[PDB]
């Protein structure tokens, strides 16, 4: 359908750990990336790389693993160890099965949110529920960069999205066959699987040290696309002939906030302003199933109309619970910015005017 799964939601379900044994030298490189990265032998290693055919690489699952390390790969390469040393040309041998496999993925050339976050896990026991203690990612750039934490509590709370987000079918059947009790309690559900998600979304600080995300990790994440450092865009050699731009916004290409807006007919990607374009940008850095379901769900009949047209205070307060366990997940969301990024910047303006904008165009939604 929309590789959208029951239990992990956007998340790819059970995701590969070990390429083909054709790809030994990529992964040898992407599970080292602490140690060469400290040393300075990361760039020499990937300009020794034979040109590998991305042949080998047959099924969804091992085309995203394939992905996760070449993108980690890249980020490393570029960046190198952060301090301005930076590289602006791409060499071939990964640059060309990288664009490659990102063209058959329909994803840019960079590292984005569904490769680090969403196929960057394993369960140590698949027995065991999905729960921090029995996780681990697959790859991290630097020793003390909370990769582990920021990645699988991201993921824990797009697991958590994945209860609220299976309910949307049965807001759209309710809807049309007129099942007025179903649909409320359909949107009830969805707003306490959302006040959940907030909870989970508060493990960040059990598992995120600010200092290390902003100054080791948001390194590796951060990309090429309005960036002075590589004002041009990077060249990927032997692929495109010229440097092209593409952000590294991780942190910020989930697709949960997005479904829920357009499930509650909240119209962020209205008109000309800066946020709607941003947030329309985003989507680019999605799967492409998941843009077609958030294209999907654009196209179905409003909900909000729905509810709106019915003189049904019922109704209108399970919506208005659905718009506030969003307001209060974006709410939280500037904190946590505000923690990791602003506070640990300034020891900008427009980062948090762009969130409180989104912030409060989801609030103006209420009915009450
Ligand atoms: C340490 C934790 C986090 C930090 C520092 C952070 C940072 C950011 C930043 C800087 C942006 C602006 C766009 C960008 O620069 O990429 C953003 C937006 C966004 N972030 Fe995060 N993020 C964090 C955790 C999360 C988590 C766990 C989620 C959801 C699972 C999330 C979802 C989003 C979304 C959906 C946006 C788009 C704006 C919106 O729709 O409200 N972030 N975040």
């Amino acid at each position: 359908a929309y590789h959208i799964d029951e239990e992990v939601g956007f998340a790819l379900p059970n995701p590969q750990e070990n390429l083909p044994d054709f790809y030994n030298d990529w992964m040898f490189i992407a599970k080292h990336l602490p140690d060469l990265i400290e040393s300075g032998q990361l760039r020499e290693r990937v300009e020794k790389l034979n040109m590998l055919s991305i042949d080998h690489l047959t099924d969804h699952k091992s085309q995203r693993l394939a992905r996760l390390v070449l993108g980690c790969i890249t980020m490393a390469y570029v960046w190198g160890k952060g301090h301005g040393d930076v590289r602006k040309v791409l060499p071939r041998n990964i640059a060309v099965p990288y664009c490659q496999l990102s063209a058959a993925l329909e994803l840019p050339p960079i590292l984005v949110y569904a490769d680090c976050v969403l196929a960057n896990w394993k369960k140590k026991d698949p027995n065991k529920p999905l729960t921090y203690e029995n996780m681990d990612v697959l790859f991290s750039f630097r020793d003390g960069d909370c990769s582990k934490g920021f990645f699988l509590v991201s993921l824990l709370v797009e697991i958590a999205a994945a209860s609220a987000i299976k309910v949307i079918p049965t807001v759209f059947k309710a809807m049309q066959m007129q099942e007025r009790d179903t649909l409320l309690k359909a949107l009830l559900e969805i707003a306490s699987c959302l006040e959940k998600a907030l909870q989970v979304f508060h493990q960040i600080h059990d598992h995120v040290n600010p200092k290390a995300f902003f100054s080791v990790l948001r390194i590796y994440l951060s990309g090429w696309k309005g960036n002075p450092q590589l004002s041009d865009g990077l060249v990927y050699e032997g692929f495109w002939e010229d440097p092209k731009e593409f952000a590294g916004g991780s942190a910020g290409q989930s697709s949960v906030f997005q479904c829920f807006d357009v499930l509650l007919g909240i119209q962020q990607t209205a008109g000309g302003g800066h946020a709607a374009q941003f947030l329309q940008d985003m989507r680019r850095y999605m799967p492409p199933a998941h843009r077609n379901f958030l294209c999907s769900l654009e196209s179905n009949p409003s909900v909000r109309e729905f509810v709106l047209s019915k003189g049904d205070a019922g109704l209108r307060e399970a919506y208005d619970a659905c718009v506030k366990a969003l307001v209060s997940l974006r709410s939280y969301h500037l904190q946590i910015v505000t923690k990791y990024i602003l506070i640990p910047a300034s020891q900008g303006t427009d980062l948090m005017n762009f969130l409180k904008t989104v912030r409060s165009t989801t609030e103006k939604s209420l009915l009450k």
